[PDB]
């Protein structure tokens, strides 16, 4: 098995603590002997899903809490199960950020909300409104400065200003209700697109130039997290940190992460993580250890936060975290990131109105849901024969045509196929949930093998449907949705973007109108 045994591999983002949280790892090595190997890899967050499903990976992985439901789903990580003498040294709300389908995922670090960073030398009196911000930065340019630079690459960052004015994530959580698409939503990315337009922003700012332009004393604003303050301590420029500024009225909302450890299913040193995590690191010493060297924000360990918590820089992030939202942990929040970073980078570039990038985000943060819901109701009324009389959401027509289009198309591929499904069918042993598993390997195989077309996407479908029929047949209805959940995760996980480039569904209707 590819994780090595009697040693503690620990992965955490280049952002974060990281020599500090060796520290803690030359404190455990002392004790027991383990040696801690701490690292930071690029793009952690897309490469732990990859590595772990193949049993490889970090013993321990940090991240916020928001990849953790996906992670989790996947079975990429251990239950932890702390003892009620533990669990009440930290704040239950970080706990409520790591419990996913009832079952505790992770150990919550910090709570980590952005805040507006200001040089007090520049700016002596931070704006109150985003609405200011252009006239400004007109009277530093004036000065050879700017306004405000923040990272442009990653949405978390503009998040905050899209959210103010009504748009929303996943409405609370209801999966069917997104809100990236609604006027809210627009008025907050126009105004960051109109900042650009009007030369106060540069589109090709990243987490890198912004950070080196604030603490170079180029620019007189920043948006960033707890993380950042080391550096700017060291750069000597004189800094607050408040209150986000409103639009609209109203106030930034930024989406508020726990950082959270969690330890991989595939680890065969699950004792030594827990005893790492809870032990020394979780504790007024080793939180001291990582914050000294980057701010972890407010800890979820009561006792040393009671001393940060008298920190102003604290006080305004917890400010900021109170007029934001806790993120979502569902396992969609990998795709509604990856579907908003590229809504936010194409509306700076120019190369997608506003409209059309938030309309294209909105179908890849939906799909998942989407593309099940159909996958779902078509193999389950296959399967039994009568149709689910629930009503789709208020955003469901397209599910109800979709559905409408894959039963006229559907008809035909399962007749004319049906002699070589009953010959494929017999070959697998499929009779019960432990088979289906195997499937997904089979069907993205052969999937993938051929090309990419709305016909092929029907026949695999319809092979599903197939299955399906004969599962309710051996009393085994209860694999259907299974299935159902993995050929539209073959389906999603190896077509994304093919997908959000036909207008998901829509095209489908529209392919075989
Ligand atoms: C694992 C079962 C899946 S998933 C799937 N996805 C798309 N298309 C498929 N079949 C067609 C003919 C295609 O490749 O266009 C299949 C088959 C499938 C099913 C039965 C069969 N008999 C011979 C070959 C074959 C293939
Ligand atoms: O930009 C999307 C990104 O946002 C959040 O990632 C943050 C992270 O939480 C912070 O700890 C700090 O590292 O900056 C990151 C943004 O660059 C989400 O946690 C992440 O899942 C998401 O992809
Ligand atoms: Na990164």
């Amino acid at each position: 098995m590819k994780i090595e045994e009697g040693k503690l591999v620990i992965w955490i983002n280049g952002d974060k603590g990281y020599n500090g949280l060796a520290e803690v790892g030359k404190k455990f090595e002392k004790d027991t002997g383990i040696k801690v190997t701490v690292e930071h890899p690029d793009k952690l967050e897309e490469k732990f899903p990859q590595v772990a499903a193949t049993g490889d990976g970090p013993d321990i992985i940090f991240w916020a809490h928001d990849r953790f439901g996906g992670y989790a789903q996947s079975g990429l990580l251990a239950e932890i199960t702390p003892d009620k003498a533990f669990q009440d040294k930290l704040y239950p709300f970080t706990w409520d950020a790591v419990r996913y389908n009832g079952k505790l995922i992770a150990y919550p670090i910090a709570v980590e909300a952005l805040s507006l960073i200001y040089n007090k030398d520049l700016l002596p009196n931070p704006p109150k409104t985003w609405e200011e911000i252009p006239a400004l930065d007109k009277e530093l340019k004036a000065k050879g400065k700017s306004a405000l630079m923040f990272n442009l690459q990653e949405p978390y960052f503009t998040w905050p200003l899209i959210a103010a004015d009504g748009g929303y994530a996943f409405k609370y959580y209801d999966i069917k209700d997104v809100g990236v698409d609604n006027a809210g939503a627009k008025a907050g990315l126009t105004f960051l697109v109109d900042l650009i337009k009007n030369k106060h922003m540069n589109a090709d700012t990243d987490y890198s130039i912004a950070e080196a332009a604030f603490n170079k004393g180029e620019t007189a604003m920043t948006i960033n997290g707890p993380w950042a303050w080391s550096n700017i301590d060291t750069s000597a420029v004189n800094y607050g940190v408040t209150v986000l500024p409103t639009f609209k009225g109203q106030p930034s909302k930024p989406f508020v992460g726990v950082l959270s450890a969690g330890i991989n299913a595939a680890s065969p040193n699950k004792e030594l993580a827990k005893e790492f995590l809870e032990n020394y690191l979780l504790t007024d010493e080793g939180l001291e250890a990582v914050n000294k060297d980057k701010p972890l924000g407010a800890v979820a360990l009561k006792s040393y936060e009671e001393e940060l918590a008298k920190d102003p820089r604290i006080a305004a992030t917890m400010e900021n975290a109170q007029k934001g939202e806790i993120m979502p942990n569902i396992p969609q929040m990998s795709a509604f990131w990856y579907a908003v970073r590229t809504a936010v980078i194409n509306a700076a570039s120019g190369r997608q109105t506003v409209d059309e990038a938030l309309k294209d985000a909105q179908t890849g943060s939906e799909l998942y849901r989407q593309s099940l819901e159909i996958i779902s109701r078509y193999l389950r009324e296959q399967a039994t024969g009568a149709a689910d009389t629930a009503p789709m959401g208020a955003s469901g027509a397209t599910s109800r045509k979709a559905l409408e289009t894959l039963r006229r198309v559907g008809d035909g591929v399962q007749r004319n196929h049906e002699t070589a499904f009953q010959g494929m069918l017999r070959k697998l042993d499929i009779k019960n949930e432990d088979d289906v598993k195997s499937l997904s390997r089979v069907m993205i195989h052969v999937f993938s093998d051929g090309v990419t077309n709305w016909g092929r996407i029907v026949t695999l479908i319809s092979f599903g449907a197939f299955v399906a029929k004969h599962l309710k047949t051996i009393n085994q209805e209860s694999c259907i949705e299974p299935l159902a959940e993995s050929i539209t995760d073959v389906l999603v996980r190896t077509k994304r973007d093919w997908l959000v480039k036909q207008r998901g569904w829509d095209g489908f209707v529209e392919f075989f109108h």
